[PDB]
C-alpha cells in the first residue's frame, strides 16, 4: 500500500495532517497536533477527551467539528488530500468538493461565504498542479458573508493572528 | 498551446508570476509586480530600468538577480514552475533542481544553506504533488549556515516582515 504509508507516516486515526505540530494556533498554546485531538479544542463538557468517540475519525458532535475545521484550514492552506492518501476516503461519498468537513453545513457555509476552496475530482486524483496553484492564489478572496474560522464564524487568512479560542 | 497561456495570463516577459500584485513585499511599497520589474529593486545605477536588457528574461548582471530571488521566494512558498507552463524552460540545460535563478552561484548558496527547494523532474512534469506538500513542510526549515533572501543573505520564512529594501 504505497499511498497508506502518508499517514503511517504518523499513525494517524482515519484522518491525514502533514504537520505534527503546528507553529501557531487560534487555540491557547502551541502543541502536538494531538494534544488539541485527545481533549477538546474548546469543549468543557466531560466528552472533550471523547471517551464516548472521537468526531475526526466519524462525526459525532457539531462542536467536535471544530477539531475537523481546524485540520481543515492547513489542508486549505496547502492540501494534504486524504484522497491521494486513500482513496477509499470516497466512502463519504463526495457531497460536495471541499475536503475534512462532514454533515454538510461545514460545506454549505463554505458555500455561503463563496469560500468553497474545492478540490475538484481531478485534483483529488493527485493529476495536477495548475488546479492547486488557482485554488492557493484564491486562498485570498476578495468576498465575505480569507479561509473560514469557526470561532468567529468568518473568513480569516489566519486565525493564529487571532488566537480565537472559541 | 495549452501550458502557453499560463504566463499570457499576464503576457509575462519570459519569466513566470502567478500574484500580479504581492500583498507585502521587502521592498518599499506593495505595488505592482511589474513595478519593481519596470525599475530595478535596489539598483541605483541608470542601469536600473534595464535601457541595456534585463536580467530576467536573460542573465545580465548579478544584481538584477535580486528580481530573480524576490520571485523564487513567491516559487518556494507555492511553485508556478515555468517548466510545466513551458518545458522549453529546460533550456538553461537544468544545473540544479531549484529553479528562478541563474549563474549557478544562487544555486551553490541554496546548497550552502542546504535549503535547495529542489523541484525534482517528477515535479518539473507536473504528475504529483506529495513531493510538492514535502517540500512545503521543508519551507521551513532547521538549519542554517527559512527560505533565502539576498539582502540579510539567509533563510527568511518572510522577509516581508523585514521590509529589507537592500
Amino acid at each position: 500500500p504505497a499511498s497508506e504509508e502518508e499517514f503511517q507516516f504518523l499513525r494517524c486515526q482515519q484522518c491525514q495532517a502533514e504537520a505534527k505540530c503546528p507553529k501557531l494556533l487560534p487555540c491557547l498554546h502551541t502543541l502536538c497536533s494531538g494534544c488539541l485531538e485527545a481533549s477538546g479544542m474548546q469543549c468543557p463538557i466531560c466528552q472533550a477527551p471523547w471517551p464516548l468517540g472521537a468526531d475526526t475519525p466519524a462525526l459525532d458532535n457539531v462542536f467536535f467539528e471544530s477539531l475537523q475545521r481546524r485540520l481543515s484550514v492547513y489542508r486549505q492552506i496547502v492540501d494534504a488530500q486524504a484522497v491521494c492518501t486513500r482513496c477509499k476516503e470516497s466512502a463519504d461519498f463526495w457531497c460536495f468538493e471541499c475536503e475534512q468537513l462532514l454533515c454538510a453545513k461545514c460545506f454549505e457555509a463554505h458555500q455561503w461565504f463563496l469560500k468553497h476552496e474545492a478540490r475538484p475530482l481531478a485534483e483529488l486524483r493527485n493529476q495536477s498542479v495548475r488546479e492547486f496553484l488557482d485554488g492557493t492564489r484564491k486562498t485570498n478572496n476578495i468576498f465575505c458573508s480569507s479561509i473560514y474560522c469557526r470561532g468567529c464564524s468568518k473568513p480569516l487568512c489566519c486565525s493564529c493572528a487571532l488566537l480565537d479560542s472559541s
